[PDB]
């Protein structure tokens, strides 16, 4: 394969996954959350800036292990392939991202194993 | 910080767009960056899914851009991804964006 | 700014060693990263990229408590090549400033 | 193909790009300087130094169009490595952010 964009995405669990066992294998769905902040001077401390939303899918066996360890709040670090999507959604065209992951780990940086 | 820093290598698929702002001078312009895949089956490469970005860049580099690229260019693309749904101009409130700190023509292509 | 991002998928190959500094905790580890391709009917080893890790205040605190040799992991951080003359023979290496590591669920 | 290090390194070229005649075919090389920069204005601070490797017609291209001091967007596969770090070049260009 050539030319898929790779990314690593750092952020929370936004909803309760989704297990689904299809004929193809398992499947796992999930809202991402993630936050980018920026230093501030005028506070002396981190700031939010724009929230990212990505739906990362999931299969195979790390669809398996997901599925019963991921829960909404929870910090990850997310990377796989970047799918941006045209869709219909409130009878509106709407442009989304999609992860499709190869790696999904729960994030030391912000909670213990 | 957690920025979601994007390498896209892509083709401009629209004309780029040159606007002069109060914060300084911009372009935008559409990305389209196409996956393939090997066929055995068939001979060659294959297209995949096309990802389509808005890509802005400020300062500098829009001024250098808005003399250098048009459509069909090959070009590299590193910058931070923006997965938007509040957009307040042109004609859609969403978008994938990035905006750009580095491109340049492929000289792969 | 222009630093390098890197994501990395990898193995501890080497035991964290812990620091309590004044300045805040500190660990490092070695990661193996092996890529594989396809056909043997099966995945075979390619090359192994190998990373020195290090990690500060609270993911050091996490990582050494619950990393150990062999650990599947996920590491994003900055990739720091670190070249050193010597009586002009250079030793270089591959260190990753780590922001983000996590036991990675797709191996376990 | 699984779990190769791509990676995007944006910097200058520190070295004349050089032609090698390599069994898989026609290649060339070249070092490239990444120099992070902070704000204090801007300030150097660490250089990661890179061997890039290019084949076909991105050696081609790379060999006519490069010189020492250029700023330059390099995408390719990490290669740790006598040692070195070394990217294998999928794409390159001419960084219209800056100024040799």
């Amino acid at each position: 394969s050539m030319n898929e964009i790779m990314i690593c995405a750092v952020g929370n669990v936004a909803t309760t996954p989704v297990f689904r066992d299809l004929a193809n294998g398992p499947s796992v769905r999930f809202r991402l959350a993630v936050t980018a902040r920026y230093w501030d001077r005028e506070k002396n401390a981190w700031t939010d800036g724009h929230t990212n939303f990505f739906t990362v899918w999931a299969n195979r066996q790390l669809a398996t292990n997901a599925s019963g360890s991921l829960a909404v709040g929870d910090p990850v670090v997310v990377q796989g392939r970047l799918k941006v999507r045209t869709d219909v959604r409130e009878g509106q065209s709407r442009t989304s991202a999609d992860i499709d992951a190869v790696a999904i780990g729960h994030d030391l940086a912000r909670g213990t194993a």
